[PDB]
């Protein structure tokens, strides 16, 4: 029964034909649980370890480098591992990749938290029923419950379903349900529908929801849903409705291995193509097998050539390093990609109240009347200094401090904030500050009362802990606090009713003392205190009063403003009823205007700086707030949101407002807005969707369960650290000190994170670019392997992957928050930088087959042919005493391979520097610029003279050594690369824009 809230006690129990006495007969429960389930969110989404690893082969880099593996392996088994036992290595290596990166997959996965499972937290093993059966209650499991259901819950109760009170026990009900409504305490329950069957949760009075917990109190219920149908069931729902996208480096990447297959797919059609005259070959006299393995020891190559093996390894370390860095400053990153989407963030949608500004709120103005004689009224208006909840301050008349107590509007003011008042104060010893006990607004009443001190009690003789309430003590020892009217939204005002305490002077008799929203509370004034005189309310002294209520909330004062007002004859007692607010209001007419309270909840300090970096950074920034929407407007202005004097008619919005526009006009209202005031959680969802229809990058805050769609769903969701479990599980990113200017530093290390994953992206890539020119080179003439997999893999795991790490700590560009966001859809190599490594690879990939050809051609220690065909050396087997005086395995020669090998990685490591700025050249930007990436290289360098001289491992990468000399020209190929890039880097400087 989902419109139970609007529905009476007796219509809810006609509508399942149950008896509020006896509950469900055993047939009834039966019924109801086959027609809507068990009582309970849906299980866990499929995903199994056989599964798990099944999506670690989806990829088509992955599957690629698979196949490679096997023909690999086939060619292990057919060449004699007796010539060379260091055959069957090579397809050993690739298939160990493999399992690496599948073991990532799964320890990520299996160390993942799904938002959706946070939820159940808030289902309860038990739950409490009267059924027919039994008399006394039934301690079930709360999946077992069933709408229908006669339901008991009591203190300490987590609510096993959404339930429509039908009685309370107890002399009331007070339940915590921060979770889905975001109200600080607890609040009361009643019993009595309510009216509007659109009504949002936080006005559903009589209803308790599945997953909150019972403050005080007992009562009875019947259940109106359960499982899927409840709030937290229609929040699970949302949730598992959307999809988040890839992130644009994954989608760039998939792009990536997507053209990489046609690439290769290409390749490899080419280069039987010039060995097309491979036909015009008689049938007999040639050794097929030895052929057709060429071309399959070329084509395991092809593939180790063109894949970046080394490049998930780079960015997870980058990223995770870029994570121990955010955390320092307050960022913790949930998920790792996130960083990037993060830099590239366009719109920040930012909750008020703790990260705006500090929840930290103080009383700073009060007026009341002073007189009024006809036309004429004057005010009194005081200030009052100390920002902090302690009862240190004092109050000011025109800048003069002044006596509280010698004006007597002011000791029923503080009378009123006393008593009015479900809140108090408490003095830490442990952290030496005084703290709130309750709502940040109320206690900041009772700190104005203890700073004025009405009465001139013994203060300075008091110590601390006491000091906390002292004022606010000796008020609630004047008047019998005899009940209370509860704050609720139709009203906007909160009243407690007093008899006089015992009176050494007796009194008027009861008074009501009511606090709210000015203008409800005005409205139902009839009367304005002046001193302890009383008068009529007139047009004069309203329009001044609310003149300067205007001024306070809606000028550069920033304030929340109180009306306080006293009834000073109440209703007689017996005729109050207590159990339906409904009538509240009526009980809170007829009243006194005693005066206004105006109290500031600050800007955090750094909240300026980081609304101004937005806007250098061209981020827009949208404040979502409580305030109404005039003083959203004026809190905007005051931290740079809105300048001081911008029409800001079409870019303010209050949820009224935003829900009385037709679809299409409320699309456009989200392209402008910055600030939306008053709005329920169904907006932060549909203003997000708007905004990624005009293609945005929305960062977006939250902190209950009720925010978790929408944290789903925006590009960031940013949760409190304050806040729930489940929003920070729904949130890429937690805020450590819930303050929005992490938000902006996060931004910025996003933006410093992905310049340098843009440059040993492009280095790696570029790498493997030419890798695949060598690889090509080899089999388009016909050459001896100048390069193996099983060395080409060393390369792009090890020897590039360490330049490639350090140049993820390429020191940042210092206008980098001065740029606008960066857009998504930004190739990270096209146009001029393409023509860039395009020639770089065409340089690598005939630097390695030459020097590997050099050893055969133009020799010193080779076979010194000076221009011959040794491109046909497959076929010096039988052709021996056709062609050569000279021997045959020379061909299959280490030396060669390590020229190849040698100059292949004295390249990468000079590409590096070319690599540590896109176009500055090293004449500006230094190379020592960045430290660790000087240190790395040196590193790498070894490795190559590892594999080249400690006694296992030459033999396993087919291997040798080269003296003094041959190192020398090693570098006369490999060295001038950097004259390359750095003439390619003058050009796009001076001739092309940029
Ligand atoms: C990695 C090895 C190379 C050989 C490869 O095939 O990558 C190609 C291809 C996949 C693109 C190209 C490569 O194409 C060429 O290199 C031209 C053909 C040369 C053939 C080689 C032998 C004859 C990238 C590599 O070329 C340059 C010149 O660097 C740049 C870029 O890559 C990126 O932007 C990096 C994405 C993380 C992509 O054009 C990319 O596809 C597009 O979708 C992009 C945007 O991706
Ligand atoms: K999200
Ligand atoms: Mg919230």
């Amino acid at each position: 029964m989902e419109a139970a809230h609007s529905k009476s006690t007796e219509e809810c129990l006609a509508y399942f034909g149950v008896s509020e006495t006896t509950g469900l007969t055993p047939d009834q429960v039966k019924r109801h649980l086959e027609k809507y389930g068990h009582n309970e969110l849906p299980a866990e989404e499929g995903k199994s370890l056989w599964e798990l690893v099944i999506e670690q082969f989806e990829d088509l880099l992955v599957r690629i480098l698979l196949l490679a593996a096997c023909i690999s392996f086939v060619l292990a088994w057919f060449e004699e591992g007796e010539e060379t036992i260091t055959a069957f290595v090579e397809p050993f290596v690739i298939l160990l990749i493999l399992i690496a990166n599948a073991i990532v997959g799964v320890w990520q996965e299996r160390n993942a938290e799904n938002a959706i499972e946070a939820l159940k937290e808030y289902e309860p093993e038990m739950g409490k029923v009267y059924r027919a059966d039994r008399k006394s209650v039934q301690r079930i499991k709360a999946r077992d419950i069933v709408p229908g259901d006669i339901v008991e819950v009591a203190v300490g109760d987590k609510v096993p379903a959404d339930i429509r009170i039908l009685s309370i026990k107890s002399t009331t009900l007070r339940v915590d349900q921060s979770i889905l409504t975001g109200e600080s305490v607890s609040v009361i329950k009643h019993t009595e529908p309510v009216p509007d069957p659109r009504a949002v949760n936080q006005d559903k009075k009589n209803m308790l929801f599945s997953g909150t917990n019972i403050a005080a109190g007992k009562a009875l219920g019947i259940v109106a849903t359960t499982g899927v149908s409840t709030e937290i069931g229609k929040i699970r729902d949302q949730m598992a409705a959307t999809e988040q996208d890839k992130t644009p480096l994954q989608q760039k990447l998939d792009e990536f291995g997507e053209q990489l297959s046609k690439v290769i797919s290409l390749i490899c059609v080419a280069v039987w193509l010039i060995n097309i005259g491979h036909f015009n070959d008689p049938v007999h006299g040639g050794s097929w097998i030895r052929g057709a393995i060429y071309y399959f020891k070329i084509a395991v190559a092809l593939a180790v050539a063109a894949i970046p093996e080394g490049l998930p390894a780079v960015i997870t370390t980058c990223l995770a390093l870029g994570t121990r860095r955010m955390a320092k400053k307050n960022a913790i990153v949930r998920s790792l990609p996130s960083v990037e989407t993060l830099g590239c963030t366009s719109v920040i949608c930012s909750d008020k109240t703790g990260t705006l500004t500090t929840n930290q709120m103080s009383v700073c103005k009060m007026f009341i009347i002073d007189k009024v004689d006809g036309d004429f009224c004057s005010l009194n208006e005081f200030s009052i200094t100390g920002s902090t909840y302690a009862p240190e301050g004092e109050v000011l008349k025109n800048d003069k401090p002044i006596r509280s107590g010698q004006f007597d509007g002011l000791v029923e003011l503080a009378t009123i904030c006393a008593l009015c008042n479900d809140s108090s104060l408490d003095f830490n010893e442990t952290k030496g500050v005084y703290e709130k006990v309750g709502e940040a607004t109320e206690t900041a009443l009772t700190t104005l009362v203890e700073k004025m001190n009405v009465f001139n009690t013994e203060v300075r003789n008091l110590s601390k802990v006491e000091r906390a309430n002292a004022c606010n003590s000796v008020i609630r020892q004047l008047m019998k606090k005899e009940f209370t009217l509860e704050f609720s939204r139709d009203r906007k005002s909160m009243s407690v009713y007093c008899s006089p305490a015992k009176s050494s002077r007796a009194a008027v008799g009861n008074k009501m003392f009511v606090k709210g929203a000015p203008e409800g509370v005005i409205d139902r004034c009839n009367y304005v205190r002046v001193g302890t005189t009383r008068v009529p309310m007139t047009g004069p002294v309203k329009e001044k009063i609310l003149s300067v209520i205007k001024e306070w909330g809606t000028g550069r004062d920033t304030l929340r403003c109180l009306a306080l007002a006293t009834r000073d004859t109440p209703p007689k007692r017996e005729e109050m009823v207590l159990d339906d607010s409904s009538r509240f209001m009526e009980y809170e007419t007829d009243l006194t205007f005693v005066g206004v309270v105006g109290m500031l909840d600050p800007p955090r300090k750094e909240v300026m700086g980081s609304i101004q970096l937005c806007r250098d950074a061209g981020i827009r920034v949208i404040m979502i707030t409580g305030d109404n929407k005039g003083t959203a407007i004026a809190i905007c202005r005051r931290i740079g949101i809105f300048g001081e004097n911008e029409e800001v008619a079409d870019r303010a919005y209050t949820g009224r407002e935003f829900d009385d526009l037709p679809l299409a006009e409320q699309r456009e209202a989200c392209r402008r807005a910055c600030c939306f005031a008053r709005v329920e959680p169904s907006h932060k969802s549909k203003i997000v969707e708007y905004l990624q229809s005009y293609d945005e990058i929305t960062a977006m805050t939250g902190d209950g369960v009720n925010d978790a769609p929408a944290l789903k769903k925006a590009e960031i969701g940013i949760a409190m650290g304050s806040g729930t479990a489940v929003a920070k599980t729904a949130s890429e990113m937690v805020l450590a000190d819930d303050n929005f200017s992490t938000i902006v530093a996060a931004v910025e290390e996003g933006r410093a994170i992905y310049n340098n994953m843009k440059q040993f992206i492009r280095y790696l890539i570029s790498s493997n670019v030419g890798e695949v020119v060598c690889i090509f080179l080899t089999a388009a003439l016909g050459l001896p392997e100048a390069l193996i997999p099983v060395q080409l893999l060393w390369v792009n795991l090890v020897t590039d992957g360490l330049p490639a790490t350090a140049l993820g700590f390429n020191p940042p560009d210092l206008d980098i928050m001065d740029r606008p966001p960066r857009s998504p859809k930004e190739p990270l190599i096209s146009g001029w930088l393409f023509f860039r490594y395009m020639a770089i690879g065409g340089y690598v990939g005939a630097a390695t087959v030459g020097a590997a050809a050099w050893w055969f051609m133009y020799a010193e220690d080779g076979p010194g042919v000076t221009y011959h065909q040794l491109t046909h050396f497959m076929q010096c087997t039988e052709d021996h005493p056709h062609f050569e005086g000279l021997d045959c395995e020379i061909f299959e020669a280490p030396e060669p391979m390590t020229m190849a090998l040698s100059v292949l990685v004295t390249i990468e490591m000079c590409n590096a520097l070319n690599s540590l700025s896109e176009n500055q050249s090293l004449m500006r930007m230094p190379p020592w610029v960045n430290i660790w990436l000087l240190g790395s290289i040196c590193l790498s360098m070894s490795l190559h003279f590892l594999i080249l001289y400690v006694d296992p491992l030459p033999m396993i990468f087919k291997l040798k050594a080269l003296d003094l000399t041959q190192w020398l020209m090693v570098l006369k190929i490999s060295l001038p690369v950097i004259g390359l890039d750095e003439i390619l880097k003058f050009i796009a400087r001076n001739y092309l824009e940029g």
